[PDB]
C-alpha cells in the first residue's frame, strides 16, 4: 500500500507492545511481515536482528529511525520518535513530537515547503536528545535543548511575518514545555530564555508585534550566551 | 499443495485459537503463514487487517469465507462456517454444518452434480443465518431457516425418486435439529412444518412411500404460507 | 547471509524454546522465518509440519537433523544435536557433543581432513544414540556406545602417532564421560573398556607410549568380543 498506512501499522504494533497486549517476539514477527510487505529490506534486517535477540526494542526502535531518516519516510519518523519517547518515561517530550507532527501535517496539505527543512533540523534535534537520554548524559540534554529553543525561535521569527496564527499557538505551548522540562532539570537561565521566547510569540500573537524584537533579541543574545 | 491441505490446516490453526492454546496474534500470523505458502493472497490481506487489530476474528471468518466462495473453495467454506458457528454459541447449527459436509463428501465421490448446487444454494442460506444471528436480528432468522426447510424438501423430493438411503436418514436428522432449533426460537407453526417433511422422509425411508407425497405438499403449502 | 550465523541464530531461538522464554508457537514461526530467509525450503516444511501441530518439538529436531545431515551443514547438525541432547534430559550426552564440536572447530582451521570423517561417522552413531533413546531401547544404546568407544580409540591411535596434545586430553575426557554413562547403566565390562582406553591414552600423552599399545589391543579385542 502506501506509505502512510505502513506507519499506521507500525505504530499500532507498537503501542500494542506497550500496552503489554503483545510481547518482543510477536512483536517482531509482526513489524518484520509489515515492513516485507511493502518491500523494505533494511527495516525487515533490523527488526530480524529484535527477532534473534541480539538487540532491545530500544535499539531497534533507534535504528528503525536512523534507517527511515535515510530512507526518507515522515510519518514512519514520527511514530519511530513516539515510540522512542514512550519507551523512556518522557510525557513531555512525546507531548512536543505530537505537537510537531501536527504542525508537520498541516504543512504538508499547503505548498510551504521552508518549513519542512525546519521541522526536519528539529527532529534531528530530538533524536540526538533521545540518544542523549538513551545514555543518562544530562549535560548534552540541555545543549540540545537550547539548539532546539534556538530553532523554534527562528520558526517563529518567521512566522511572524506571515499571517499564520496556529503556528504561532503551538510554537507557545512548546516552548511553555520545554520551559516546564528546564525547570524539572535544575535549570532557571535557559527556562528564563524559554520563557521570554514565549512571551515574546504571545506578543506577537495578540497584535503587539512592536514589542516583541526588543525580547526577541536578548532571548537570542541569552541563548548563544548559555550555549558557550 | 493441495486445496484439501489448506483446508485441513486453517481448521486445525482455528480449533487450537478456539480451544485457548493460542491467543489471537499468533492465530493471526500462522494462518497469514499459511495463505502465503499457498498463494491466497486476497486470504493473505484478510487475515493482515487482523494482524493489525482492524477487525475481529468473526469478522475475519465473515470475510474470509466471502474470499473463498469467490474463489471457489469448498473444504476451506466448510471449515470457516463450522469456525463461525463454533465462535457463536450454537452447537446445532455446527451439527447442521458438519451431516451437510459429510453429504457433500459422499457426493463428490460419484458422479451426482446435480445435488452440488442445492449443497451450495444450503451453504449460502447457512451463511445468511450466520450473518443474521451475529447481527442479533431473530426475525430474518426464521424466514431463512424456512428457506433451508424448502431446499431440503427439494432435496428429500429428489431423492425419494432415488435409491439413495443414507441421505435420507441425513436429511431427517437434519429437520429434527432445525425443528429443536425452531422450537427453542418461540415458534411452533415453523417446527411443526419441518416435524411434517422429517415425518415424510422417514415414511419414504420405510418402504410406505405413498402416504409420503401427501404430507409432502402439505408441508410445502405450509411452509409457503408461513414465509408471507 | 553465512551458514555461521544460520546456526547461531537457530541455536539461539531453541535456547530460547527450552529455557521457557518463547512457546511452541512463536518458536515454530521464528524457526521457520530463520529458514525461509536463507533460502532452505525443505527445513522450511519440516517447520511448518510442526506450525500445524502434527509433529512435536523432538520429532521436529530429528527431520531436521536428518535433512541438515542430506544438505551438508555441520554447524547446524551440531545445534540440533546439542538441542536432542538437551530435550532428553542427558547433560552428559550434551557435553560429549561439546567437545566433539571444539575438536571439529579445532580440524576446520588446519589442513587436517583426515578427522572430518571420522567426526562425521562418530555423529552419525551420536544421531542413532539419540534416536535409540527416543524409542526407550536401551540394549541398543550400549552396541551403539561401544562402536563409539572404538571410534575414539581409531582416533586416538591416529593421533598418537601425530603429536597432538589437545586431542589426547579432549578423548580422555569424552572416554571418562562414556565410562560414567556406562556405570549408570548398570554394565561394568564396558565401561573397564573405555576406562582402559582413557588410560591408554593418559599413558601415551605422558610420555610412555610403549606400554600404551598392549593396553591398546587388550581393549579393541575387549570391546570387538562385547558387542557380538
Ligand atoms: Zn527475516
Ligand atoms: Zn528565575
Ligand atoms: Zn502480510
Ligand atoms: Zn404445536
Ligand atoms: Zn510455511
Ligand atoms: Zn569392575
Amino acid at each position: 500500500g502506501t506509505m502512510e498506512e505502513l506507519a499506521r501499522r507500525v505504530g499500532r504494533a507498537i503501542e500494542r507492545y506497550l500496552n503489554g497486549e503483545i510481547n518482543e517476539v510477536e512483536l517482531a514477527l509482526a513489524v518484520g511481515h509489515i515492513f516485507r510487505d511493502y518491500g523494505l529490506e533494511e527495516l525487515h534486517e533490523i527488526v530480524d536482528r529484535l527477532l534473534a535477540g541480539e538487540i532491545s526494542v530500544l535499539e531497534m526502535l533507534f535504528r528503525l529511525y536512523e534507517a527511515a531518516v535515510k530512507l526518507g519516510l515522515d510519518d514512519l519518523k514520527f511514530v519511530l520518535l513516539k515510540a522512542i519517547f514512550k519507551l523512556l518515561n518522557e510525557p513531555k517530550m512525546v507531548k512536543i513530537v505530537e505537537i510537531l507532527e501536527e504542525m508537520y501535517k498541516r504543512a504538508v496539505k499547503k505548498g510551504d515547503e521552508e518549513t519542512i527543512k525546519l521541522l526536519k533540523e528539529m527532529l534531528e534535534v530530538l533524536f540526538e536528545i533521545a540518544k542523549a537520554i538513551a545514555n543518562n548524559d544530562k549535560e548534552e540534554v540541555k545543549k540540545l535543548l537550547a539548539k532546539f529553543v534556538l530553532l523554534l525561535l527562528e520558526m517563529v521569527k518567521r512566522a511572524i511575518k506571515k499571517g499564520d496564527k496556529e503556528t504561532l499557538k503551538l510554537i507557545h505551548e512548546i516552548l511553555d514545555i520545554i520551559a516546564e522540562i528546564f525547570e524539572e532539570l535544575g535549570d532557571d537561565e535557559l527556562a528564563h530564555a524559554a520563557r521570554l521566547v514565549s512571551k515574546a510569540a504571545e506578543l506577537a500573537l495578540k497584535g503587539k508585534k512592536e514589542e516583541a524584537e526588543k525580547l526577541f533579541e536578548i532571548a537570542e543574545e541569552e541563548l548563544k550566551e548559555l550555549i558557550e
